[PDB]
């Protein structure tokens, strides 16, 4: 393009970082202030801008419309400061700005697709204008993390996800597509205001919400490929997990909460095994909740042990679980699903309702807690944990911090430094009486899912298996220098997460190339240069035309 | 266009008022929210959204913001609440919020001419888009209205202007341009901070500026035509009253402090010789301040004298003005410029130093005070002015409010009702101790401006003369009926200013056409239809184009 | 535009004539040869391929081939060879070329208006590109000079006649606009081939082709404004002269066969009087055929005896006609039209049957012929009409040379070379046997309508009186030197029509600012260098984009 389009253009726009003669030869004299500068100056001016901003909220309107502008400024600002506006970005900012504003955007992203629309998604679909898109982000608004329902609203989401694709992992912000899938909402608020700008019906739960599915992935993956991977993001519990399962081996899907909480876990254990002397294999867990979360934590943490000698229906029996009713036994009143089989055992002498009194009688090793019913750890669940392990692991992966089970203060206060606090909420550093600050480990998806993302697209991988998760978490788990495991951190610093995602992209590419599950041949002789060459760069390209006289 | 670039551009967005046909056929299905609405509906949410906030600022950047998405909505809103959102467009929010927030527009508004590109100001111009603009408002940014200084930050001062220009005249918001013209700024904040968008130099006060000027005129007029409007907007004092003289014949150019505010008075003025029995010829007027606006005011009082068949040397006389060292008296220490010479007369017995005993000897039927050096206006100089006249006439037209010589309060408390006062400022109703709740007039440019803009446009003058603005006073006299006489009101309600702006619009296109002053023929038969066709309406316009089948 | 558009746009494609400096900096490097011409190398290729061909319908297709693909280059290849190439571009070659090739041109030119289209005409005229047209030609193709009805096949005309616009006159080529409006063909070899690609019906005669008329002219200004100049070419005779009648004072209509043609006829015997000692008033002319046309001339010969003193119905008398049936005559059996009034007087002695022993009685001093039923003029007319005269004046100005009444051997045998012949077709030289070579005059409407239309394309005019051509008469008579009267040449030399168009047009400017028909204003105050300046210049502009460094 040429002259104003291009400044209007987010993708190619320079804003004052056009040099004199760009602006001269390009058309943009006159219509940009007469300063020139370059992307170090533009982005200290957003720095400070930022700095100056008191609440998450301005910093989040300021940055999406810094976005909406200049994408390549946008994104030099995030990895300048990835692990400051990283909650900004995503959570539990970008949720609350939907709930509150509404729709921030000023221009198109993604494509709103309606129950309305149904037989005619491909049409829709066709509306893009990227003819190549790797990456689908796609939200229903039913499950916003920590706000609820929020329809048409919750359309910010995929855009803060994949910001955090292209600032972490490095992928091509127009490789890109957010997608928000409208069926209705079940909040009165939204359907009794005149100006929400969904649909005025309550949700459809009836079998045309699964045929509209269907209808979109097939669309999507015509136009774009089989191998586009789908990310389902933001749904129902019920919805997201049947939606994997059905679509895991026919499509590229992969679910965060189900398989990036369950890395981000055993990465934790990973790197607590080194932390403790003693290895995962040894130690015995306990799970608060049986669900399909806990079950793919189980699954994974399963794997781990095999690959390291284990009979897998011997490494089985180590893992235990709490369901609501009471511990998984044999002979159990309650209905057992045939996922939860192969973790259920022997019922023992005890057979406790209570979960601190199978904590007591079962001498579990390490808890984990994924029920997220509230503040199911209790200061007697707690001392308890101690009482048997001379150093307990203590993970609280529910979040958000209200639904999370377990507190760091709390952790490090009932036991006096000796356990390893892993949660997925963000929790300050906790000040014992004594001494000894202990900052408890948080572990988030975007440790996970950037890399592994980047891995799938580079590859050309078209079903991502679970064992693709046990690399990530070992690769995450190996960056971890020795002097941070005698500080006691289960997880890398969020500060650095790009080279840490890049490096996890390497692990998983090798993996996917040494069994067969990469169709992007020929192979890279070594993955790692492969890898840091596809990476997308924030720099500037300049747009001049090489201009030369003929000899 | 179609698809993308149809929601891009704010002349032809509809946001979600695209029916379900046009996003059908024009690309546009599944880029936009499922609901579809109509302009009504979207007015109603931003005047909702606008009723919600507080502050000027916070109102500002909203509607600006929806200026920069969609235009026809932008001024639907405006029309639909023009008396309280004026004041947040143009004075003096728009003012204000250039000094805290800097650059607002996320969009190429205006062209930014620099200095350092002199000798190439044509190439500047020739990359605007639209090729016919029909009014051009040209910025230094010397003189912010109360802010000072503020350099290039100063560029969204004439957009606010253009916007008054299309919601109150209704000019094609395509046909108007806003410039600012940038040579450096005089205030060291500006200069200092490493973030400001403009030269890092002091303003240029030597003749490149001035060759400068002169080269953008021509080439403004080189692109768009001789009869292009150009107006100079917050020029400094000096440099604005100059160039007006120098380019006032030779190109068509109209300064609304000088002759906007000269109409505004003396519609006043002709509005209180309905309220008092007495004509403005039998009454004697005294001036405080004497300087280029108040010798235009002085020369469009002796116009308006002379139509009414008083002698201009014998209506001249009847002018009195006071100089900052004194009474304009012959004889007087102090120069006394060529064109101040008509307004000195021959000295009083007492040649008074102070203004004070001036009103005290001169007995002035009606006081202006538009010298703007503070509150020149005292409550002894009130209650003279009371004392000679049974109904007095103040005037306080300097702006801002801190300027001002008079307030409403002072007027109406220290004179017990009698008193006519009108302000440039604006002041709230004065409730009295025994009742008789008083609204003080307010007048300002924007009763002339965009109705003497429009006529000006539509008739191909290019050149205006000084009794245009005399008959835009007449005019604007016109509108009052005799009940609001009785009310007391000096001006038209500010509530239904468009129907007013047309109607000047009217009578200035008749007296254009009267004296050979429009180039636009053949001659419309009546006026008022003809002015009426031409003004932009904001109601958008459907984009299906005409389908049928032959026979 | 940048890149590949930018040499697929015939108005902006320079060819090799690109500089490398643009080429380069525009995106054309590598897209073109690597030779770089100027605009007289490319001129000198053409014309020497021209050279090379030997028919007329190779020349025209080379040439609307370089016309689709560079039009400046088009334009000067036409100016540098007017003479030549003009019969090649307009007549006859352009409608035989129609005839045989059918639809030739790769681009869309013009418009294609159906009778099925009627109630829409206003949507096929807004998908014409260019916003501003000034010039607009509409056929009908049932009338094309020499070949019948073409059909929709006879598009090519108005395209070939608004080259001549261009070439000769200097209108903007983006100004003019091609119509042709299909409602059948009568011609049973186009209704009878599948490929013709118009309408499969007979030509439609009821009062939708009147009512199609109206609506496209209704549209056309309405889109274009009421001043835009509309041309009915190719016409029907009997729909061309109503339509004449019917437009010709609400609309800006003139025709050239009635009016261009009457110029023409007027300026010949304006150089007639100059050639021969006695003046127009004096000589008695007699007209073989009256009808619109033969009226026409008879009128304009009217008003230029009367511009000289004679009384107008005394100059009426002298003007004779003979109808079909005899000479036109008081008391006549035949029916005799309103229009036929002014001309028809008392019958002469001997009322004569045949045209021959009416020139023998009546002594006519001039005779014009315009009827077209063949070679009506005889040798017996030719030896008569010298008999009477010593140098008797002679005009054949039916076409083509077929119904062209007299050869110009023929005239010039059997008179000695004492007559004046001239005639619309093109003749050769004449060769006496004694010797004194005589070139026949040529007078053709390329004369008069390029000049005209200029005049009236540049004041705004809205209705285009019978006294303009008389004006256009009288200055294309005013360039004919006193060398050249001595020739005996009765018309200015073909090879500079341009500096004859400009100079008419010149005259006719004058005549419409004298009248107050030009509504263009203000009034130039020299008319030579306004139109000198508004022509359209052949000459490659630069496009490259000012490129300076700041101080
Ligand atoms: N100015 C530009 O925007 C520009 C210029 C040149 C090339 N490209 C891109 O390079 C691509 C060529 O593909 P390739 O030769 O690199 O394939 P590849 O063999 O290097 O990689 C295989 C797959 O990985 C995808 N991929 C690679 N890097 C990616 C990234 N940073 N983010 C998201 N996806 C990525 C590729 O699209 C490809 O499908 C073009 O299709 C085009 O998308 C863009
Ligand atoms: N996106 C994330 O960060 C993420 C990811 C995975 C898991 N989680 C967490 O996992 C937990 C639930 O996820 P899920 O997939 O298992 O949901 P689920 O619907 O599949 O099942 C939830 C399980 O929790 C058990 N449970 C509920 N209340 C209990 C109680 N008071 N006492 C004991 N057990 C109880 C139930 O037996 C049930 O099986 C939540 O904390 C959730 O936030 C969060
Ligand atoms: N969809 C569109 O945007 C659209 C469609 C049709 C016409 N137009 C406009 O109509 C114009 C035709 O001019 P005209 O026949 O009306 O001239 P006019 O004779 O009616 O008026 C004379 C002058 O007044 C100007 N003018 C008229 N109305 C104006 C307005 N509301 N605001 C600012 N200037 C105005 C005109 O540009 C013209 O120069 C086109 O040049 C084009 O600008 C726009
Ligand atoms: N844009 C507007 O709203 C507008 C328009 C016209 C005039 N004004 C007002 O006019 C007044 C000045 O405008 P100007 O064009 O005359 O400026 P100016 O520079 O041309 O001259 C100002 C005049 O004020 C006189 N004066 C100054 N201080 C005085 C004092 N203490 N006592 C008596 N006289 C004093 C001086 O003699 C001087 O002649 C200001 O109130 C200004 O705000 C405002
Ligand atoms: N690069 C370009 O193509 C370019 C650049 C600048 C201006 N222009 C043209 O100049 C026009 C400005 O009009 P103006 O100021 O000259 O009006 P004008 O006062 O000079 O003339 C009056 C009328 O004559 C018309 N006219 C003038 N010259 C003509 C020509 N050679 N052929 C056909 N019509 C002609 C004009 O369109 C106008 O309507 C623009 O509308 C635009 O059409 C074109
Ligand atoms: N485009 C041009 O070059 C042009 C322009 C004007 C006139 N003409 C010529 O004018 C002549 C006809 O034009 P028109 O407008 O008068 O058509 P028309 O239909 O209006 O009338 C033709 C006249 O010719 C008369 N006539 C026909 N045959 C005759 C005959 N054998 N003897 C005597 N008179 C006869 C008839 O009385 C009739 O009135 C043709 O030569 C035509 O080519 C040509
Ligand atoms: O990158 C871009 O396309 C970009 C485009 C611009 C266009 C015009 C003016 C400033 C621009 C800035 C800098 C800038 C700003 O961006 C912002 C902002 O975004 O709020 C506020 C500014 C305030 C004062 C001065 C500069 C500011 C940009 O960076
Ligand atoms: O006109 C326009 O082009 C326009 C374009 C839109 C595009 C997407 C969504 C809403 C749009 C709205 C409505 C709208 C808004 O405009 C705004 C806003 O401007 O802050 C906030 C909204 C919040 C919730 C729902 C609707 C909101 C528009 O009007
Ligand atoms: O003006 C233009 O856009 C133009 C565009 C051209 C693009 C490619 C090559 C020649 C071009 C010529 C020159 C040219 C020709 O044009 C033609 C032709 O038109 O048949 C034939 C050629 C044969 C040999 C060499 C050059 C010829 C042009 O002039």
């Amino acid at each position: 393009e040429k002259g104003k389009p291009l400044m209007l253009n987010p993708r190619t726009n320079k804003g004052m970082a056009f040099t004199l003669q760009e602006r001269q030869m390009l058309g943009l004299q006159g219509l940009l202030p007469p300063k020139i500068e370059t992307q170090d100056i533009q982005a200290l001016r957003f720095h400070r801008n930022l700095k100056k901003m008191t609440s998450p909220l301005e910093k989040y309107i300021y940055i999406m419309g810094i976005q909406e502008r200049n994408e390549k400024l946008f994104y030099r600002i995030l990895q300048d400061d990835i692990e400051s506006l990283m909650p900004i970005v995503y959570t539990p900012t970008v949720g609350l700005a939907c709930s509150q504003y509404g729709h921030i955007f000023r221009r198109p992203k993604g494509l709103f697709i309606s129950i309305s629309d149904r037989g005619h998604v491909r049409s829709i679909v066709d509306n893009w204008p990227e003819n190549h898109v790797k990456a689908v982000v796609v939200t229903d608004g039913e499950r916003i993390l920590g706000l609820g329902d929020l329809g048409v609203y919750g359309m910010g989401i995929p855009v803060g996800k994949l910001c955090l694709y292209t600032a972490c992992a490095g992928i091509r912000p127009d490789r890109c597509l957010p997608v928000c899938i409208d069926v209705g909402t079940d909040n009165i608020a939204l359907l009794k205001d005149p100006f929400y700008m969904g649909l005025y019906q309550k949700r459809d739960r009836t079998q045309q919400y699964d045929d509209l599915i269907d209808e979109f992935m097939k669309a999507i993956t015509d136009r774009y490929g089989r191998n586009t991977l789908i990310q389902f993001e933001d749904f129902g519990n019920h919805n997201a997990f049947r939606f994997l399962r059905k679509y895991r081996e026919k499509y590229c899907t992969f679910n965060d909460d189900i398989q990036g909480t369950a890395a981000v876990a055993l990465a934790g254990l990973l790197a607590a095994q080194k932390v403790i002397s003693k290895p995962i294999s040894e130690h015995k867990i306990l799970f608060l909740g049986a669900g399909e979360a806990a079950l793919g934590i189980a699954n994974l943490i399963v794997m781990s042990m095999v690959e390291n000698g284990l009979s897998e229906q011997e490494a089985q029996k180590k893992i235990w679980m709490f369901d609501k009713y009471g511990l998984l036994v044999k002979g159990r009143k309650a209905k057992i699903d045939s996922y939860q089989e192969p973790f259920t055992h022997s019922a023992p002498e005890s057979i406790p309702d209570t979960f601190e009194d199978a904590v007591n009688i079962l001498k579990p090793s390490t808890i984990i807690g994924v029920a997220g019913a509230g503040r199911l750890f209790t200061p007697d669940v707690i001392r308890a944990m101690a009482s048997i392990n001379e150093r307990p692991v203590i993970f609280a992966l529910s979040n958000p911090t209200a639904q999370a089970e377990c507190t760091a203060e709390e952790a490090y206060t009932l036991t006096e430094g000796r356990c390893l606090f892993a949660s997925g909420s963000p929790f300050g550093p906790v000040k014992l009486t004594d001494g000894r600050v202990f900052t408890p480990g948080q572990g988030n998806n975007v440790y996970i899912f950037p890399g592994v993302a980047l891995a799938v697209i580079l590859c050309n991988t078209r079903h991502i298996s679970d064992s693709v998760f046990l690399e990530a978490a070992k690769a995450l788990t190996s960056q971890l220098t020795d002097e941070e495991l005698a500080q006691g951190r289960l997880y890398p610093p969020l500060a650095n997460i790009q080279e840490v995602s890049i490096n996890i992209a390497i692990k998983v590419t090798e993996y996917l190339y040494a069994n067969k599950m990469a169709f992007r041949y020929p192979e890279p002789e070594d993955k790692a240069k492969y890898v840091k060459e596809r990476t997308w760069r924030s720099e500037y390209d300049s747009l001049l035309p090489d201009v030369y006289e003929w000899p």
